[PDB]
């Protein structure tokens, strides 16, 4: 799966880990995460996310 980033403050999505503390447990494609979650250091919604390919 791949990593998402917010481009707001940069914070990274890494589908390994999750998001545990927010519900989002490891193994979560960041298209299924619910999409009223926001991101843990700057609130803002999926939207301003984008993935991270290389
Ligand atoms: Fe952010």
């Amino acid at each position: 799966m791949k990593k998402y980033t917010c481009t707001v403050c940069g914070y990274i999505y890494n589908p390994e880990d999750g998001d545990p503390d927010n519900g989002v447990n490891p193994g979560t494609d960041f298209k299924d995460i619910p999409d009223d979650w926001v991101c843990p250091l700057c609130a803002v919604g999926k939207d301003q996310f984008e993935e991270v390919e290389e």
